[PDB]
């Protein structure tokens, strides 16, 4: 049950959020080896941000997965998510961060896994 | 000094935020064994989200506590928070995540604990 | 490549966000010993919050740094960030939290570090 929070400084519309959600569903299944229905995704658009001396279009994506990551998984996720944010949002790769964490515990449907 | 961030895809009004804050104050004291005045709670309503193939009402609650959790605490917290979000927001349990982390350090009142 | 997310319950304007960004750039370089251009900062103002029995002006700052922190760094960061939030926002020190985490992995410019 991974969580992916997407912060961007630009506006997101239906089209971009759907396209990103489908990207994240694909990487959850294909790279993370997990069911795509179980990735919970939040979108935080028009976030005031500052990076490398400016407020120009920038993104920070956070990935949370219980049990951490396989050895080649984060590099793949970073590659795919970056290109997708550049595609959909027009944000340049050198203004995109992707951070990886793993929680200690995760509850879903009232119970912990 | 725990932190609880509540993201929901639905609107929260005064009534729901107060009711949730009182739920979180109670679980901090009764389950976490900590002073209820020291839980900091943030509310992020009307968050665009995607989960299990849809944007239907969904919640993600994050819990951060320095020093981690007792062996039965996360299951209790998850049970209480889930029911409370279902009660106040009408969000179904199988569309509610609760993630648990613990920071390395925490500052309050200008000093670290 | 640290990340600093600033949540406050009060409104932030251009002036406050610029002033805080410059504070965070300075502490990244001077305390964290890292390039100030590489701190990514997000600002989340007018966040509905609850703490110590009220919704009065309150702040939660999250700091994420790959590889963790030197022994005296978090205390310094907490001291500087707290005073700066009190200065710019008028939020009292005993209503300011600063949490420190470190991600497992970080991507920037399509690649992981």
């Amino acid at each position: 049950m991974p969580v992916i929070q997407t912060f961007v400084s630009t506006p997101l519309d239906h089209h971009k959020r759907e396209n990103l959600a489908q990207v994240y569903r694909a990487v959850t299944r294909d790279v993370l080896g997990k069911p795509e229905d179980l990735v919970m995704m939040t979108f935080h658009d028009s976030t005031p941000m500052h990076f490398f001396g400016s407020t120009d279009p920038v993104a920070c994506v956070r990935v949370e997965a219980l049990g951490g990551y396989g050895p080649s998984e984060p590099e793949k996720v970073t590659s795919i998510v970056t290109a997708a944010i550049t595609k959909e949002c027009g944000i340049v790769a050198d203004r995109i961060f992707v951070l990886y964490f793993s929680p200690l515990h995760c509850g879903w449907n009232g119970t912990n896994f």
